[PDB]
């Protein structure tokens, strides 16, 4: 088990969905980088862990479900079996990290990725540890039902560069947007 990480795209005003779905119109590139981030594996024969919770799984079109050449984990307190397509099931993010210690997990992951919610950002969020945020700054107001929390400044650096990350200002449908990572310990 190695990386605990965070990542999300949000919208000037800290607006993360709409509705069930996101709250602005689709970014290709930005779904590309999502895909890559999560997905590319720095060791051989391991892969990348997204934990995500039941409203989010339900988020992603069917067909893209499970988000392919990762290990799907889903969140819930409700649901007894793991939803069609999941790999597995948890009612906590600590149970989640525990199984990343069974042998069964513990040889084929490499670093867990949390794709979100809210809840699930701010628990992991606060999580005694090393930890990592890959924040896109989508840079207008989209008109939103569910947010980020805030980030402790006080406790998370940016980082003014990071390998495989563009540091300049992407633009795409005419909706600019950077790419941004925080960097915590304690
Ligand atoms: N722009 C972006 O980066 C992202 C946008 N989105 C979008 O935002 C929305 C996702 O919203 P959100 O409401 O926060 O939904 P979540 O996807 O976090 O769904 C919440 C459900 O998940 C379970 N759950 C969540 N956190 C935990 C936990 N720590 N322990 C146990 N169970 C947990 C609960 O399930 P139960 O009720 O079963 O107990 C809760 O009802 C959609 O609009 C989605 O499209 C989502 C992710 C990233
Ligand atoms: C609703 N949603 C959650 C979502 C969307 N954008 C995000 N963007 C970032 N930066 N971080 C997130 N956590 C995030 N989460 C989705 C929706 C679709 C797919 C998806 O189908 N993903 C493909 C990428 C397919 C594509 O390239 O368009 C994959 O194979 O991971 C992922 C997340």
């Amino acid at each position: 088990v190695g990386s605990l990480n965070c990542i999300v795209a949000v919208s000037q005003n800290m607006g993360i969905g709409k509705n069930g779905d996101l709250p602005w119109p689709p970014l290709r590139n930005e779904f590309r980088y999502f895909q890559r981030m999560t997905t590319t594996s720095s060791v051989e024969g391991k892969q990348n862990l997204v934990i995500m919770g039941k409203k989010t799984w339900f988020s992603i079109p069917e067909k893209n479900r499970p988000l392919k050449g990762r290990i799907n984990l889903v969140l819930s307190r409700e649901l007894k079996e793991p939803p069609q397509g999941a790999h597995f099931l948890s009612r906590s993010l600590d149970d989640a990290l525990k199984l990343t210690e069974q042998p069964e997990l513990a040889n084929k992951v490499d670093m867990v990725w949390i794709v979100g919610g809210s809840s699930v950002y701010k628990e992991a969020m606060n999580h005694p540890g090393h930890l990592k945020l890959f924040v896109t700054r989508i840079m207008q107001d989209f008109e939103s039902d569910t947010f980020f929390p805030e980030i402790d400044l006080e406790k998370y650096k940016l980082l003014p560069e990071y390998p495989g990350v563009l540091s300049d200002v992407q633009e795409e449908k005419g909706i600019k947007y950077k790419f941004e990572v925080y960097e915590k310990n304690d």
